[PDB]
């Protein structure tokens, strides 16, 4: 199948097989070897000892180091040009912009960013050819969700990074037994790069290989392809993560049937030993991975993790979401996590992890801001940046979006039902973030349509809205997605989950946290789970149902201000509307679904009478 000997890459395979592969896969692996021109091909085989060598090499190459204070951890400092996810290099392509974002009155748009396939092309020619030069392409098969389960759906990511691969092992199941389940099957097509070709162009920073300048994370769902070029880190290399269980995974779940979401999922089981499964998308920096792992401070409840990331959800043939977890680790930020605000989060990373742009202690230890906790004498810190750091320094030890990498079946409290196929039953979606006024610690939404609503009136702080914490992450229009969220209560038999919002951060007028938080928020899930039962807990108010007096658990808390927290103002909610109509028409505007617009009028009318 060639006339000379340039097509074929037999010989460059250095681990596997390009004959055992499945065809189609063979012919992503052999198409892109022969634009992206590695020196070799290592198919992946997920083993134990695939991954120690491969640490091993990193280290001695100076890529990583080891934590000599853990078992197995492993620590990565980068360029501080690669560092977070970039938004104006992360696009959609698609035939038509209104099908990826809606055309916003005014400015761009907050809600994706779209890139036509001619500019993509373009963009594309300009990165990849040659790209991989003088290296290793190895090829990551993945399964996002328990391997073989009916929600799952499995991936090939090609990268030239053994970070990436490395990661992926945690955070994905890979390997060969996910060759063996594909088969001849679909799956989703990852080409990722650092753009780097050998020799360097440009000089390496950190021993960490990224193109600033051409760095372009691409998704086409109707190709049903992500290619990320020129970034190393995080959610632009790791493509299961956002680019695939996010964003293309929400433009098939609209299209088949079902949600793909940023949402945690757990487990709460009460003294009298009832279980129930909570979904919660809280936005990026509001906890969602400190609610996910919570250790309780109420006697006789428990929290397991089922995980604390991202949420594939689909109606059961019972009319039961059920959700899984599609991912096989935890990506959390460090800074802030200690022993106080994620204590089960602390127990899992102190083996077989790797952190990423983390302060080093001089005894081969991880340090962080937050991290709430003394150093003895005489040890002393590399911050991220590998230079000695003290306390009083001007800028932080560690990146302030720094990451751990864990193995999910790691944790203390990860939840048995963590890896069913058939996913676990929905009976409450919580919606929350960052709201310093105004916005009570609690409330249930009064329908499934004003449970969309207040979805749709999320925010990540007091000025930002996100939207069903999904603003980085939408795979299509955002009318079209609250429309999707509509249908659902169109589905016959459907048992659509109650609908709660949740703030744990309004402020007094001091400026101070008002509710004390992390695992005093048991006392707020008890409230939910009392709710779903049918509980008669609740008062109506203009914005939903509130617990009534003496119905929180506050023992142990009697120093809460209980009507502050808890307080409605007219004039707040008030501007609170006009705030949400001028965003969704702004931003939403043609694509706003009828039944939106009603629930911000009823929600008006329900202000008005106060
Ligand atoms: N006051 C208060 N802060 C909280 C609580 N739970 C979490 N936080 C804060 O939330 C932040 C940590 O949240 P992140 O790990 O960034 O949030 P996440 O939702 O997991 O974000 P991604 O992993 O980026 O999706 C820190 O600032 C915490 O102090 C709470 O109950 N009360
Ligand atoms: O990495 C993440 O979880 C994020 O950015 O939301
Ligand atoms: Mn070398
Ligand atoms: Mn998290
Ligand atoms: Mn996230
Ligand atoms: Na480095």
């Amino acid at each position: 199948p060639q006339l000379h000997n340039g097509l074929d890459f037999s010989a460059k395979v250095i681990q596997g097989s390009l004959d055992s592969l499945p065809q189609e896969v063979r012919k992503f692996v052999e198409g892109n070897a022969q634009l992206c021109q590695p020196e070799y091909i290592h198919i992946c085989d997920g083993s134990e000892e695939e991954y120690g060598r491969l640490l091993a090499h990193m280290q001695e190459e100076g890529v990583i180091r080891k934590l000599k204070k853990y078992d197995n951890c492993w620590l990565a400092l980068t360029d501080p040009r690669d560092v977070a996810r970039i938004e104006s290099k992360t696009v959609i392509i698609t035939q038509e912009q209104r099908d990826t974002v809606p055309i916003p009155k005014s400015g761009q748009s907050q809600l994706g960013r779209w890139m036509s396939e001619e500019d993509f092309e373009k963009a594309f020619n300009a990165r990849f050819p040659g790209c991989m030069k003088g290296r290793t392409m190895y090829v990551i098969p993945f399964s996002m969700g328990p391997l073989g389960s009916p929600l799952a759906k499995i991936g090939i990511e090609l990268t030239d990074s053994p970070y990436v691969v490395a990661s992926m092992r945690i955070m994905t199941r890979m390997g060969t037994s996910v060759l063996e389940a594909l088969g001849d099957g679909e799956f989703i097509k990852c080409l990722h790069s650092v753009g780097c070709p050998l020799p360097l162009k440009k000089p390496l920073v950190n021993n960490w290989a990224c193109n600033p300048e051409l760095t372009l994370i691409a998704h086409l769902p109707d190709r049903r392809e992500i290619i990320s070029f020129g970034s190393g880190y995080g959610g632009n290399s790791l493509l299961g993560k956002k680019c695939f269980a996010l964003r293309i995974a929400s433009r098939l779940a609209k299209e088949e049937g079902w949600l793909a979401e940023h949402m945690l999922i757990l487990g709460i089981t009460n003294p009298e030993g009832k279980k129930k499964y909570l979904a919660a998308a809280f936005p990026s920096a509001c906890g969602k991975t400190n609610l996910a792992m919570m250790n309780p401070t109420l006697p006789g409840w428990k929290v397991e993790c089922v995980g604390d990331d991202i949420a594939w959800m689909k109606f059961d043939a019972q009319g039961n979401l059920r959700a899984i977890n599609p991912e096989n680790g935890f990506f959390g930020v460090a800074p802030g996590t200690s022993v106080k605000t994620n204590p089960n989060a602390i127990k899992t990373i102190q083996k077989n992890t790797i952190f990423t742009n983390v302060a080093e202690t001089s005894d081969g230890g991880v340090y962080w801001e937050g991290i709430d906790e003394p150093l003895a004498p005489g040890v002393t810190i590399t911050s991220w940046k590998n230079k000695e750091w003290r306390p009083q320094d001007e800028e932080p030890c560690a990146h302030p979006n720094s990451r751990f990498c864990t193995p999910a079946s790691q944790c203390p409290i990860i939840d048995p039902a963590w890896e069913s196929p058939e996913g676990v039953p929905i009976e409450g979606i919580i919606f929350g973030g960052r709201r310093p006024a105004g916005v009570p610690l609690v409330y249930e939404a009064l329908s499934w349509q004003h449970g969309v609503f207040v979805g749709a009136a999320m925010r990540s702080e007091g000025i930002m809205h996100d939207p069903f914490a999904m603003r980085p992450f939408f795979g299509y229009n955002f009318g079209k997605y609250l429309a999707h969220w509509l249908s659902m209560a169109h589905r016959p038999a459907a048992k659509l989950p109650k609908i709660f919002h949740v703030n744990w951060f309004r402020k007094d007028k001091n400026g101070k946290f008002l509710w004390p938080g992390f695992g005093e928020n048991s006392r707020v899930l008890e409230w939910m789970f009392g709710r779903i039962e049918g509980e008669d807990s609740a008062k109506l108010t203009p914005i939903g149902y509130v617990p009534k007096e003496d119905a929180l658990n506050l023992k142990g808390l009697g120093d809460v201000n209980v009507e502050e927290l808890f307080g409605i103002s007219k004039e707040f909610w008030e501007k609170e509307v006009e705030e949400i109509d001028k965003y969704l028409e702004d931003q939403v505007n043609a694509d706003l679904p009828y039944e939106i617009e009603r629930e911000l009028r009823a929600l008006k009318q329900r202000i008005s009478q106060m």
